């Protein structure tokens, strides 16, 4: 009953933030094992943050230059490396609430939640798509720099996302937990522009059909249609491209509802060119993309996380 | 930077949640101190919900008839009573994870996370309003009775709703912590509905201010309207009536972007009156009317230009 834009529990992550000090720089780093990870443009200053250098800034840091707290207990570091626009930080204690984990590199369509954290605090948690743009629509205030983006799979958190930077465009952009940021972006202070963003095709049939789950079903109509047909339609109106990939991954969803994809293809194809005529669907005037197939089916079977 | 619906972390909840059965219902319990709180609906056969007699199917009740896991720890219940519609089980074991808490009553346009349960364990987490007609827009399936709504200042967890039953409307229905329901709601198989789904006026408000405050600016036009000539555009769209109260609840944000809040209304008016004509505003096809005043201020704080 009902359809919302759901997080994770994030009491498991909660237990992995700590606060990480560099000079008059604080922000929050994640403790798994003896090791801490944040953005490295915490060794950055003022001065530095338009366009710093890391390798110089790295070599000139000892140890003892890092104030490492999770709440009020200090964890000394022993040791310090970097891996690409990520500052890995050993420390002398194992995180003893280092729960199993993964670190992936997400792909575009992909969500996951985003804990928005403030001084080693959390503070708030949300849902995120990793955009075509790989950009993501969040919300971060002042000192939310390595606040994480996960999904959990089990008992297993699969960490994918760091938030780095906030651009003066409205531009979120972040890391994996190798460094690695998703998009063209960099770790410098500077206006920096995504390309123009696409709407995630494969999400939006995932959301037509948790409509249908929910007994929402005025938009299904009689006709069908090719996937190059639709493809040609998608590329009309913004949409990426739905794969052969797609159609197959949106098996389950078309079993379990008995209808087809195709033939859900066609009801979007009339959706995009007629609009809604002033009505709605699970509550929304628009078409959702920020839902994946698992979003959808995690939701409607109620996975709990232990 | 950026603006979206948030909802505080659940650690401290998910510590307090556990399984409670009798006969052949199991739902969720909340555990604090040496009690567990838990919908008075579990000790009722269906055809008991028919027409309950609270008082006497609990007499019937020994305290060996309630089952009470924390994961897999069986507490043993010691006491059982019923305060309105909420059960109360003594419990042999204080709650050690215990946070610091409070019991409220919540107010219709303030808002609360939930922390969707089943089997005591935690599936996910979102924010809803108590809405006007004293519903909420969950997203909650069977086994989930017994979840429960709060607020965090600080350390200390706000308890304010407890969930016990869904509308076919996608719409769901519960008590605080006193158990005493929201609305005029019973906890029997009995002819029930929601009333109208008013908007809560002050919300879109404080949205709109977000909105321009995000650069999203379209909607605003020259006019103004009086306080009484909006309220009779509010009554024909199902809008609560704005206040003197509510005028000066958006003092800040008025203050902060120097629109005048009946400016504001007047932009309102018309996107009421003549709808959105195709376009979004933060991304939503419809006016959104669950940010409250102090959630937009808490993500659109900024300057003032003197």
């Amino acid at each position: 009953s009902g359809f919302r834009k759901m997080a994770f529990p994030s009491g498991k992550v909660e237990g992995c933030m700590v606060q990480v000090t560099c000079g008059t720089t604080t922000l929050n780093g994640l403790w798994l094992d003896d090791v801490v990870y944040c953005p490295r443009h915490v060794i950055c200053t003022s001065e530095d943050m338009f366009n710093p250098n890391y390798e110089d800034l790295l070599i000139r840091k000892s140890n003892h230059n890092f104030l490492v707290q999770a709440g009020n207990v200090q964890l000394r570091v022993i040791g310090h490396s970097m891996q690409n626009c990520v500052l890995k930080l050993k420390v002398d204690t194992a995180n003893p609430k280092t729960p199993k984990y993964k670190f992936v590199r997400i792909q575009p369509g992909q969500t996951f939640s985003v804990l928005a954290c403030y001084n080693g605090s959390p503070s708030g948690v949300y849902q995120c798509a990793m955009r075509p743009n790989f950009t993501i629509k969040g919300s971060f205030l002042n000192g939310s720099c390595g606040s994480v983006g996960f999904n959990i799979d089990y008992d297993c958190v699969s960490f994918c996302y760091m938030h780095h930077m906030a651009f003066p465009t409205g531009v979120h952009a972040g890391t994996d937990l190798e460094g690695n940021f998703y998009g063209p972006f960099v770790d410098r202070q500077t206006a920096q522009a995504a390309g123009t963003d696409t709407t995630i095709t494969v999400n939006v049939l995932a959301w037509l059909y948790a409509a249908v789950i929910n007994g929402d079903r005025w938009f299904l109509n009689r006709f069908t249609t090719t996937l190059n047909d639709f493809n040609l339609v998608a590329m009309k109106y913004n949409y990426e491209p739905l794969t052969q990939d797609h159609v197959d991954i949106l098996g389950p969803l078309s079993a379990q509802t008995g209808i087809a994809v195709l033939d859900m293809c066609a009801s979007l194809k009339e959706l995009l060119q007629n609009g809604m005529n002033g009505r709605t669907i699970l509550g929304s005037a628009l078409l959702e993309d920020e839902f994946t197939p698992f979003d959808v089916v995690r939701q409607c079977s109620g996975v709990t996380f232990q």
